């Protein structure tokens, strides 16, 4: 289980108050756990594939900025227009592109952390129905709730932090 | 002051002066605000208009739908952006009432990631453009850097008149 | 780069979580019980055996750990009772040429780390935030370090040449 | 007297290879009649003061494990080169650290055990013209001689573990 350490997301039609509120936490706290796991290492290591094939180390913390500017995105479509259709975006160029394979993590863990902190106010804002509202993703042809997909995204990142402190852990490194 | 001007060939010269005034806008901004009480962060800096507060989360908001919009152009051949709704995005709960400080830095990160990104392309990568799904137009990637150079001049200076007009210090 | 870094290199931070120097104090005083496992099990033979072309015998980082070790836990001190103190440079190739670095039974340096890693960590768990944030002077590289770091660095110390071992014993198919 | 039970430590510009052996046996011996001379004592007796205005005997324990690491050091560094300076430490800034007024004793007894091994060890290993080699106080600037230094660090030991013995006996102890 390289590629998926921890499994994948579960949707569920149920999802309560306090299943609610506890990822809220777990999203706005995401930011600095991953700092931790990626501070500890150097340029040579932050170039290490975290599988054999796969981004390297650099390339995930990219990635995850990106990956979480455009979901914000999809909740303010979500709370403004009906089920509207999202737009994607091509994951593996965005990662190949000059800047995501050379740039510091430092400017995307700054922003990911600041990124998290409007994220989680927006959503203690929501109200139940709010959380009711959803998007359609054009490709997968799936409609998914925004606590769904909130989520989702608690997973995302935990499951991209596991591939790194896993590297870390397989080298020996802190 | 002016609406932008989009012109067939931008210098390289002209590119890196937006660049580093784009990378500049949000301690701009943050002067511009990070003084003001609650009161006047929530009046509007003109009649029909929205608030200061709600200038400030537009900026974040824009710039970040900006910032993807630079990455799909850079990835796919001339896309079809993703309008939104504005006007509906500033009148949310959280657009109306929550504090600067938040969207202040998300703004010096994201154009600290924007400007990065800006700084490795090439002259050829600046001619790639998007397709506007409302107005029609090819944007150049060049002439979308200074039309968000302009953006970010217009909403701070409609800020700064507002506290001139006010006597605010 | 890889024989000589099997674990790379030792990054400093500007800043150190309460609960990883936590984390660190607990992994410095275990440290010792991890290289005895590796050694515990070598034949003389083995023991003189260099850890990789060209370096020290295992013999030899054993005998090295516990002489940085020893020389890190008086830095400590130094740093403890003095404002940012330079520390005394030791010529560690020289010190590991010395005949007993050679010869001596890996058994007393193995007992002694144990002892001293015991002491270092109770001196650690004494420690404020702020003498965590005390510093030294190197007088030859002109690096100033604090004690959370040099904490990160040692515990990294051990693990890397832990590791030399480790991994000798790898290459070479030992039991 | 009290703060000098057994004098002080009088230098010699030669030492017979019999003294330095019977030196060198008894340093190796100095943690088994420390731990002795601490033996059965409860925490108020090591937190008694030797005399008056000094160092408790949990201290004196805590500081001969400092004092001889540090000496090891220096043997160390005297042997790598030529004449150096070595690094003096505040001794009583050491002793008033927390640690060293309220560690347990076992663990520095322990510490001298091994510690002592090593250092016998090393000085077995040595020539005569080795034992020649010195170091220097940078401000006394007085050159000593690894053969003195053995002297000295006898004498270090035995007196204070009189310090200890001395207080049992003046006390009701032992
Ligand atoms: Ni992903
Ligand atoms: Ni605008
Ligand atoms: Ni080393
Ligand atoms: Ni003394």
């Amino acid at each position: 289980n390289l590629s998926y350490p921890i499994g994948e997301y579960k949707p569920r039609e149920s999802i309560s108050k306090e299943q609610k509120d506890k990822w809220i936490q777990v999203l706005e706290e995401v930011p600095a756990k991953l700092k931790q796991a990626v501070e500890v290492m150097t340029d040579s290591q932050l170039d290490t594939p975290y599988r054999d094939g796969g981004w390297t180390v650099r390339q995930v913390v990219h990635h995850l900025a990106d990956s979480h500017m455009n979901s914000y995105i999809r909740f303010k479509l979500s709370l403004t227009e009906e089920t509207p259709a999202i737009r994607p975006y091509d994951e593996k160029a965005w990662s190949e592109l000059k800047d995501s394979k050379t740039a510091d993590p430092s400017g995307s863990l700054a922003l990911l952390q600041e990124l998290h902190g409007r994220w989680t106010a927006l959503l203690r804002t929501l109200t139940d129905q709010q959380f009711k509202r959803g998007f359609y993703h054009p490709d997968t042809k799936e409609i998914i709730t925004l606590e769904n997909a909130l989520g989702l995204y608690v997973w995302h990142s935990h499951h991209h932090i596991a591939h790194i402190t896993e590297l870390s852990r397989r080298m020996g490194w802190s």
